[PDB]
């Protein structure tokens, strides 16, 4: 169609399948294998990207151009890399991915949304769609096209270090929350074939349903471990939300480190090719997790030639290497040259990778849009995160006896009040893992509002607000306080670091609560990624709120504490009496919860 130097795959008006086919048929083996390779920005240079025809880059947690980098520094870094890829013979743009799992959370100044567990407590799929929408804008503000989200694991044992990344122990809740997909990507057209990949354009990002499959069902919630359950249980609990993801056009799927009945997901041909591709008809690309193929073996990385063969024959399209690309590429090249991996397998992986790229508009907008930079931490997004924070809170107790005046909502006008606790004035702690660093961090790590700051923002100008991190019982008794707000709970963690068999919060926590509540009426705010041993904290407290990991917008906490809105959150998980009961899920054997799934007390808005 026209000028003599015309190349079909470069023609923006052509159908995606035709462009895919036209480009694929021009490619060398090297160009093909390069598309299947995703590398860390830490090992990328212009020469490496060109010489190896690299298909994709990522930032792992905390992999940033520098601390405190602006939206525009992110764009320039991404464009720098894109420039190199666009200079190859074929000029295939790379796609850059990142873990934007509660906002664009590696980035300084990015809005930080509550983690998924508290989103589950909202029972509000449309709220979650708006979060996907705002997250898309803030990822594009940094010039990135692909978010590794949503995690649609169904956590069945809160001892799991990634339990907070699961919306619920109940698959129906997880299914409903797959509305993050068309928020991140855009709504699919009414026509739309299930399993097709979709992204609306340059103001959206490709999403990723992860981690396929049963990552939530591991023995004793050990991370990356074995999920032991018959096919029926797998299909009834852990598989369903994958189909909702197919119907909403999720562009990519990430495979689990975990195994199903002793079989590593990263080597599972039956599930990856047989079920996901051949039965659900998924047509986007399938991506490994980080060194996912290495971990097929024991020890990890002890037979990488086998890691490559088994993962690629299982049906994975793109490998998150992410460091040793030369080895990955060499080994995959040798296996193809030797006839051990047929060309049809390579061609299918590349068809799928290219189909996502063409579909999302990546050949038409390979470069960042500088006018999107101001989306980062936009106040409208913060307002949305604040709403989400507030709706996620679950009120577990509001008064020690049925006859006490209920403590909450607290009055904004009082002569003198106490705010106390390790978590009352610690932004890092209220955000939890995957914020700025991989493991999260402590203190003022980004822009936001701590519980202390939110309290001072909320109260009457005549209310004197006293902060004390760990006050003793005397200080409280002598302080002339009207009430206290005390915030305690878990430290930040992610995945294996967070596997925890005792689920009891660190001290000083309980002791501060006892000291405070022994002197004056107290509202205890529990910051956690999951249910934790809570009876002693309940016994001390007049009122107690499960706030999960509410993110950067602490005024969501105080919006409810002070009665601007009623509490509406409901437990998206079972609250256990003791860890010895675990695992224990709604519908189970002898199901004996402290608070059942769906439990939450309510209040009404003041005035
Ligand atoms: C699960 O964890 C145990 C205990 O650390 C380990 O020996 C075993 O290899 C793991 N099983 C997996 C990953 O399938
Ligand atoms: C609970 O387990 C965590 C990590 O698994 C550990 O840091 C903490 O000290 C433990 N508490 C106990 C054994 O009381
Ligand atoms: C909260 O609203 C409901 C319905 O209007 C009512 O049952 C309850 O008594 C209300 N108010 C308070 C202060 O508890």
């Amino acid at each position: 169609h026209h000028a003599a130097d015309y190349v079909l795959y470069k023609d923006a008006t052509k159908p995606v399948e035709d462009r895919v086919a036209d480009l694929l048929g021009r490619m060398t083996l090297a160009e093909k294998i390069g598309q299947m390779t995703q590398i860390e920005r830490l090992v990328a240079t212009p020469d490496v990207l060109r010489d190896n025809f690299i298909g994709s880059l990522l930032s792992g947690g905390g992999s940033v151009p520098r601390k405190g980098a602006t939206a525009k520094e992110w764009q320039d870094m991404v464009d720098g890399f894109q420039k190199a890829c666009m200079s190859t013979r074929l000029g295939i743009p790379m796609i850059y991915g990142i873990d934007a799992v509660h906002g664009q959370n590696n980035v300084y100044g990015a809005t930080i949304f509550p983690h998924n567990v508290g989103l589950g407590a909202t029972r509000d799929p449309y709220l979650v769609k708006r979060i996907g929408e705002a997250t898309a804008l803030e990822v594009r503000a940094t010039g990135i096209q692909y978010a590794f989200a949503p995690c649609i694991a169904v956590c069945r044992d809160p001892r799991w270090g990634a339990c907070y990344a699961s919306y619920s122990e109940d698959r129906r809740i997880v299914q409903s929350m797959t509305e993050l997909i068309p928020g991140l990507q855009g709504d699919v057209p009414k026509d739309f074939t299930s399993g097709m990949p979709f992204v609306a354009g340059k103001n959206k990002v490709a999403a990723c349903a992860k981690h396929f499959v049963g990552d939530g069902g591991t023995v004793d919630g050990i991370n990356e471990n074995n999920t032991i359950i018959n096919r029926e249980g797998l299909m009834n609990i852990h598989m369903p939300a994958y189909k909702n993801a197919m119907d909403k056009g999720v562009s990519t799927v990430m495979i689990s480190y975990s195994s199903w009945n002793g079989v590593k997901m990263h080597a599972n041909q039956d599930l990856v090719t047989g079920y996901l591709k051949d039965t659900l008809k998924f047509k986007g690309f399938v991506i490994s997790d980080w060194e996912g193929i290495d971990r097929i073996t024991t020890p990890a990385g002890s037979d990488y030639s086998y890691s490559v063969k088994a993962s690629i024959l299982a049906g994975l399209d793109m490998i998150m290497v992410p460091n040793k690309y030369q080895q990955f590429i060499s080994i995959l090249t040798g296996h193809v040259n030797g006839g051990v991996i047929p060309m049809s397998r390579i061609d299918d992986a590349v068809t799928r990778i290219l189909r996502v790229k063409f579909t999302m508009g990546l050949f038409e907008n390979p470069y960042a849009d500088p006018a999107m930079a101001e989306q980062l931490g936009k106040q409208e997004h913060r307002d949305l995160a604040r709403e989400a924070a507030r709706k996620s809170l679950v009120l577990l107790k509001n008064g020690k006896t049925s006859t006490d005046a209920p403590l909450l909502p607290l009055p904004k006008k009082a002569p003198k009040i106490l705010v106390a606790g390790s978590h009352a004035d610690n932004l890092g702690y209220q955000c939890g893992g995957w914020t700025i660093e991989w493991q999260g961090d402590t203190g003022r790590t980004t822009v936001g509002t701590t519980i202390l700051e939110a309290v001072k923002a909320a109260v009457d100008p005549s209310t004197v607000v006293v902060f004390a991190e760990n006050p003793d019982a005397e200080f409280v008794k002598s302080g002339g306080f009207s009430y206290a707000i005390v915030a305690v709970g878990e430290h930040p963690y992610t995945e294996t670091k967070g596997d925890n068999l005792n689920l009891t919060i660190p001290e000083p926590g309980l002791s501060t609560v006892q000291a405070v509540c022994g002197g004056v009426r107290c509202a205890t705010v529990l910051i956690s990624g999951r249910p934790v041993v809570v009876q002693p904290l309940l016994a001390a407290s007049d009122a107690l709120v499960a706030a999960w990991l509410p993110g950067s917008e602490g005024q969501g906490v105080t919006d409810a504490l002070f009665g601007d809105f009623g509490f509406t959150g409901r437990l998206p998980r079972t609250w256990f009496k003791s860890v010895d009961q675990l695992p224990m899920n709604v519908g189970d054997a002898h199901y004996d919860p402290l608070f059942r799934l769906g439990y939450g007390l309510t209040t009404n808005a003041t005035k």
